[PDB]
């Protein structure tokens, strides 16, 4: 019962990780969802500034990751992904984080090539009329202050629930004394109302707001606004038949609305290629639903259902005269839509419990994707002037089936689980892969016309050992990607032009981890994570693969309190692909290895108050991540200087639970 800071999360069961984002985490995460994933082996992060990192699982970027919140999906608006989905998630607000690695689930939506992230809140319950409350404050170096509250009242027939947080920080400093332009402010409030009429029935209505601002050292504009609006409807019935155990239905609505500019949290670089005040506003309305039914009878959990989703993207930009200098903010201009996506899908997952020691799992899902392009002009050609868009009002669609099989077997002599699975997923191109790139495949018309689906076939395997003093897990993958979508960077006159192409790719890698209890007070654990990719069409390494890394943990415990140290050692990355990558980042230089040491402690003062603290990067190491963005140069960054990581930082947090 001794409290503990979190430095790592193991695999609880084959391919799957389950954590709780409300326990304190030693490399003190910001307030994005990408940072609460850094403590899970397999995850890297592109750094843009101080918060809102872009997550990378086993080397894979972007929409290859299925990031949902309470079952529904929230999507960004910025065409360069300055407002990636995780920017709108504050994990502190959620009770459970689940990750399934690989292409091994069909229940949560199409095209989960690399893996599935599941932030959720869990329904209340009340033996009778009662009321519970959770709160926490965090204070740290560089103006770090995070408050979070979750409160709930109810009786055995219903409940009200409120969660919310406020968090902000100033610029941090690296291990070399410099200020990194990277402040942020976020807040979120959400309300639920839930009706439990009899014990086998629940309805829930959900609403929430959020806003945020962020300073980006690794972009040419800052995030002035991350306004979010959300409505949800959830309905479950249990024990419908005696072989239809559960039926669930869910509607969700997720409106993102984001402003990028260069004049609110910075001033325009006078030497830049946008030295005037620019601002560009973008929103993204998402509607989606899910209807699933669970049947269990004999040895068969079989979950069958359907889902469907529609999202709509719009934009408008600032107009700034130059000898009038009459700037006119973008919100005195009409909203100009350019994209509407639809997905309709149907899915099923069958599990077979053969014998005490064997399980066999099998999924399929057929999806029906489509997109319409409502751009009338495109700003290409000479100095980027209006040109009639050749795919204007066009509508492409595809029918993409996916699925997996997995076999899990338990040894007879030992507490070992062994597991191997095959999985194949197809993924319809992203907003960012269809509209963002200046140019499409060679001889295209645009990128919308030619970028083909991405079809990934992957083999997953590993094991679980959880004996008495040893608990260990491992998990590898070998896979092929056909038509892997890949960006390419040229520079000419106006700036640096992207270009999307479809290549074939080989991927491999893995993660392992173990934890050993030496004595009653002494614990150690370690984790390793490695990823490897190749461009088969060009005999090149894949761009933006995170280097090999290992973490070592050692702790001391006395029941009321604990202390621990943590060492993070990271190999250099030598397989790069210069001027290739994704919509946010390009490879340029081989990265340096490095190591970072840290310390943490926690005290359970009373049954309702607990404290914890940490110093991070104890030796003020001056490092950078391979995947980090290059910095503005308007912030005085040289050549291809990536954004430095945070130097020595201290943090302290109290956890109130009445």
């Amino acid at each position: 019962l001794a409290p503990s800071v979190v430095t790592g999360v193991a695999q609880s069961s084959p391919l799957t990780i389950v954590t709780n984002p409300k326990e304190p985490r030693q490399p003190v995460p910001a307030s994005d969802g990408a940072d609460y994933l850094k403590t899970i082996p397999g995850f890297a992060v592109i750094r843009n500034g101080g918060s809102n990192g872009d997550p990378v699982l086993r080397g894979m970027f972007g929409s290859r990751l299925n990031i949902l919140t309470n079952g529904g999906m929230m999507l960004g608006a910025a065409p360069n992904r300055m407002d990636a989905p995780t920017s709108y998630i504050s994990p502190e607000t959620y009770d459970k984080l689940t990750v399934i690695k690989g292409p091994q689930t069909v229940l949560w939506g199409p095209g989960a090539s690399a893996g599935t992230i599941l932030f959720e809140r869990e329904p209340e319950r009340f033996g009778e009329l009662g009321s519970r409350v959770n709160a926490s404050l965090l204070a740290g170096s560089n103006g770090r202050f995070d408050k979070v509250l979750d409160a709930a009242a109810g009786n055995r027939l219903g409940y009200l629930r409120f969660t919310g947080n406020h968090a902000q920080s100033d610029d941090y400093e690296d291990g070399a004394g410099n200020t990194v332009p990277s402040r942020w402010k976020k807040w979120n409030g959400d309300v639920a109302v839930g009706w439990t009429p009899d014990e086998d029935t629940l309805i829930e209505l959900t609403a929430g707001k959020g806003d945020g601002e962020a300073r980006y050292a690794g972009r040419g504009m800052d995030g002035s606004q991350f306004k979010r609006e959300s409505l949800g409807l959830r309905f479950v019935k249990s024990n419908v038949s005696d072989v239809l155990e559960k039926v669930e239905a869910q509607v969700y609505y997720n409106y993102a609305d984001h402003i990028m500019d260069n004049f609110r949290l910075r001033t325009p670089d006078p030497s830049s290629m946008m030295p005037m005040p620019m601002a560009s506003q973008v929103d993204r309305r998402t509607l989606g639903g899910r209807l699933a039914a669970t049947w269990r009878w004999d040895d068969f959990k079989l979950v069958t259902g359907v889902d469907a989703m529609r999202n709509e993207h719009r934009a408008r930009g600032s107009k700034y005269d130059m000898m009038t200098d009459y700037y006119t903010d973008a919100d005195q201009f009409p909203w100009s839509k350019d994209a509407v996506f639809h997905n309709y899908g149907a899915f099923g997952e069958l599990t077979w419990f053969a014998a005490e020691r064997d399980r066999l799992i099998g999924g399929l899902r057929l999806d029906r994707a489509s997109v319409k392009d409502y751009r009338q002009t495109l700003k290409s050609g000479h100095m980027g002037h209006a040109m009639a868009n050749p795919t204007a009002n066009d509508t492409r669609a595809d029918t993409l089936p996916s699925g997996f099989v997995r076999y899990e077997h338990d040894l007879a002599d030992s507490p070992t689980t062994l597991y191997a699975g095959l999985g194949h997923a197809e993924r319809f191109p992203d907003y960012w892969e269809l509209f963002s790139p200046k140019r499409g495949p060679n001889g295209s018309v645009n990128a919308f016309d030619k970028i083909k689906p991405e079809k990934t076939t992957q083999l997953d395997f590993g094991l679980q050992y959880n004996g008495d003093k040893l608990q260990a897990w491992a998990s590898g993958y070998v896979g092929v990607v056909q038509d892997f979508i890949l960006f390419s960077y040229r520079e000419g006159m106006m700036g640096s032009s992207t270009q999307a192409t479809n290549v074939d790719a080989r991927i491999m890698g893995g993660e392992l981890g173990a934890s050993y209890q030496l004595t009653g007070n002494w614990k150690t654990d370690a984790s390793l994570a490695y990823a490897w990719g190749k461009n088969s069409s060009d005999d090149r390494a894949l761009p933006q693969i995170p280097p090999l890394e290992a973490r070592f943990g050692l702790t001391y415990e006395e029941g009321d309190w604990s202390a621990g140290s943590l060492w993070r050692v990271v190999a250099p990355q030598n397989r790069i692909a210069r001027d290739q990558g994704n919509v946010v980042g390009k490879d340029f230089d081989k990265s340096a290895g490095f190591g970072v040491f840290s310390l943490n402690g926690a005290y359970r003062v009373t049954r309702n108050v607990k404290l914890s603290a940490g110093v991070d990067n104890l030796f003020d190491k001056d490092y950078t991540e391979h995947l980090n963005k290059a910095g503005d140069a308007g912030f005085g960054f040289s050549a291809n200087e990536t954004v430095p990581e945070p130097g020595r930082t201290f943090w302290t947090k109290v956890d109130f639970s009445f």
